[PDB]
């Protein structure tokens, strides 16, 4: 009841992201981002303390065909950490495992890809196969994909799965790919939006293709989880969490 | 911690309705459907008891475009109500304002209409205006139409906003509709499975448009939301919610 939480989380730019330093850093003091800065407000706030552990497998989580997990939800469901602090998509079928804080953020899926293609539309991607495409691997986009009953999404899951090298292990790779092949990112909008104001050939191609929020993640029937929810509901009716992402997400203009 | 909760709802085929008697029925006695066996058996399992009180404007609940709430969601914003037990649909807008237990049902939204159309996808609909169409006022249903950014729902949006007849007050007066008008009702997957059983010349159009959970609302922050969440969670592993859903859903069948 006073002990230190375990927070579970992955490097994700720039919501978590190891901090420049000459010296070799050790524990909390590794991290900083959009997620640190929130998670220690949410401490200062409710008083308690964590110890920061990077996820194994580098994964966010998903269900294999046998109704097993992995990633960070599985951290959260075999009670290994206390808190899945990172930009955790709140969905439908992980609310069946674990549960989650109110929304942090807004989001929704999207197309991330070099600029000056006549594709305009998951549409126009989906009716193609010159330019590849993909999303990260064991994520909320992958399973958004592999659930759809929509015509188009069920093409694009279809050529998804398909493709072996098309599912990337994390958004860096998939951002990598974008910059060094014809390959388009499925990718959550706030990044998208990060991203391309630092990577000046990189843009958006069309809207949202749904609309959901970004949760604290907790195992099911977590103490900490309502104060954690209730913490983050004022800090938003001050107009904290804008001001935040406005931190991490300003800079870099581009021509 | 002791007292009894109060459990907003409202009447909706076959979760909640009024049961049929010679006499007058008062209190929780009038009340019968899935959603009332889920109640009765989560009471059971966690040693609580309750009043139900229907909600009085008839709406499950959503934001004017001053963020002011309505419906079930305003009476748990309130707290004037410690459960919404009825088929509420778990949505990213609404766990902004209010929590909801682990869902219950998976379900998705679909089209409803009578039997005999080339209609065949909400494609189909959103580019004709000879067969009108709409969905439940102040619902998840509506919700998802007007902040749907693809181009068919937003089409579809533009047609149902600027018609006044279009939006129904509730389900019941949107099945009436499409029996009695050219008229295509948005509405939940569950529903349409258990009205298409009965009413031998509607059915579903096309597939499900998305995926989603109903869950019992309760108001942020709420001590009793975990351990029903906990309770349905056990309730489901024996399968007992797929058994209560043949109870209420099995039936009546079609030529
Ligand atoms: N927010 C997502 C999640 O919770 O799974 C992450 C971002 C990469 C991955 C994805 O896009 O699916
Ligand atoms: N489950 C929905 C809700 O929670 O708002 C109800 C069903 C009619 C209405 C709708 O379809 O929008
Ligand atoms: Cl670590
Ligand atoms: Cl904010
Ligand atoms: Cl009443
Ligand atoms: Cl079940
Ligand atoms: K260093
Ligand atoms: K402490
Ligand atoms: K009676
Ligand atoms: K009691």
């Amino acid at each position: 009841t006073n002990r230190s939480l375990i927070v579970t989380t992955l490097l994700e730019e720039p919501f978590v992201m190891f901090r420049k330093s000459d010296r070799t850093l050790y524990g909390n003091d590794r991290f900083e981002g959009y997620c640190i800065d929130l998670l220690k407000e949410l401490a200062h706030i409710l008083g308690f303390s964590y110890e920061i552990r990077l996820v194994e497998d580098g994964k966010y989580g998903a269900q294999d065909d046998k109704g097993q997990w992995n990633g960070m939800v599985k951290e959260l469901i075999d009670h290994k950490a206390d808190l899945a602090v990172a930009p955790l998509t709140i969905t439908h079928v992980r609310e069946k495992a674990i549960d989650f804080s109110k929304p942090f953020m807004t989001l929704g899926v999207s197309i991330l890809y070099r600029k000056g293609t006549p594709i305009d539309s998951a549409d126009d991607l989906a009716k193609q196969t010159k330019i590849e495409y993909g999303a990260v691997k064991d994520g909320a986009t992958m399973t958004f994909f592999k659930k759809s009953k929509i015509s188009t999404f069920e093409k694009m899951w279809a050529f998804m799965s398909s493709k072996p090298s098309a599912l990337v292990k994390n958004n860096e790779e998939g951002i990598q790919r974008t910059l060094t092949a014809d390959y388009a990112l499925l990718m959550e909008s706030t990044t998208i939006e990060y991203i391309t104001q630092r990577n000046c050939n990189l843009t958006q191609i069309g809207g949202l293709i749904d609309s959901k929020g970004y949760g604290i993640g907790t195992p099911m029937g977590s103490p900490y989880r309502d104060k954690i929810t209730i913490a983050i509901l004022q800090l938003q009716e001050e107009d904290k969490l804008h001001i935040m992402k406005e931190k991490w997400w300003r800079g870099s203009g581009c021509p």
